[PDB]
């Protein structure tokens, strides 16, 4: 499972 | 499972 | 598993 | 697994 | 494991 | 494990 | 903004 | 922005 | 900003 | 920021 | 900044 | 900045 956060 | 959060 | 935090 | 903190 | 912490 | 810490 | 994700 | 992973 | 990560 | 990591 | 890291 | 490392 790949999670990315971008804010 | 792949899960991009971009705000 | 792959985590990446941005902000 | 691989963990990334970028702030 | 590999934990990055950058800020 | 691999740790990295830079502030 | 609140982001939840359970998987 | 609060962001929570649970998988 | 709360960022957690639970797996 | 708070950064929580547990895995 | 408070940065966890359990594992 | 507090860092907490277990492993
Ligand atoms: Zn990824
Ligand atoms: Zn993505
Ligand atoms: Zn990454
Ligand atoms: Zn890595
Ligand atoms: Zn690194
Ligand atoms: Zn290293
Ligand atoms: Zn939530
Ligand atoms: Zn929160
Ligand atoms: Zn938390
Ligand atoms: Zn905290
Ligand atoms: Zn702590
Ligand atoms: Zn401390």
């Amino acid at each position: 499972i790949h999670v990315h956060l971008q804010i």
